[PDB]
């Protein structure tokens, strides 16, 4: 799985996750995007594979990856913990980070 | 993903298993079971974060995390095989090992 | 899980994408591969355990097991980018990956 087909998994599910009705799916829905950002975690954008390993503006790229999936994990929390409507609201704040980072490395 | 998030998605998870109805969701989530305890594979519980990687109290939960892996691919192993029932059935015995690991480090 | 465990997920879920219907279902299934294929990268089929890391023989297996790994992800894509059917028709393609995998080293 290259980068853009993680972030395209990320986008379509946080779709999933507002329109889902229980706890149980926007679990599953975020685990998914957990795991799409796990298998994209040592890939890189095809924007950057002629920028070092070291250079800081494809370090800047694997910082705010992480960032992203520090975030997913927060909001798997509030899915297992019950709180299935905070996880969403802390889902839609992870479309913000979700796109931004996608729209500077997309295409 | 946190420790007690991963398994906060065991225990809800093995609530999913109980419940279905097929192979597929049963095989669904055990796989949802282990990618939960692979993305909290290097992870640590908030009670041992002030304990040693090389100490016995952690690595007693080092071995006792990767021993709740290990049961759960023999249970995703019944439900591929079609023996959907016996692993429903050592998911039953899985949510022990869940339950009894979670215990000692949850809170 | 063991290589027979992720190889009967293969299967299983490639017989889940021909039978659903949106781009959420294929690309969820297709997830799952992705993640089967993970699990069991480092693992090793019950027939080549008695032959090398540094065999030929299992450095096929390895190889091999990887080039369905990069299909699969040829097919995560498709089904990102909406086209669903394009992604069917890469998964049953994937199959042939698949079924011959498997043949090879399955009991
Ligand atoms: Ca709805
Ligand atoms: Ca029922
Ligand atoms: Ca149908
Ligand atoms: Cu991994």
């Amino acid at each position: 799985a290259d980068w853009e087909a993680a972030m395209l998994t990320l986008l379509m599910m946080l779709k999933v996750i507002e329109k889902a009705d229980n706890a149980a799916q926007v679990l599953t829905a975020l685990w998914f995007m957990a795991l799409a950002a796990h298998m994209a975690a040592l890939a890189t954008p095809p924007k950057l594979e002629d920028k070092s390993p070291a250079s800081p503006e494809m370090i800047d790229f694997r910082v705010g990856f992480e960032e992203l999936a520090t975030e997913i994990g927060k909001a798997i929390k509030l899915a297992a913990l019950g709180k299935v409507k905070e996880a969403q609201a802390a889902a839609e704040q992870l479309k913000t980070t979700v796109n931004a980072h996608w729209q500077k490395y997309r295409s």
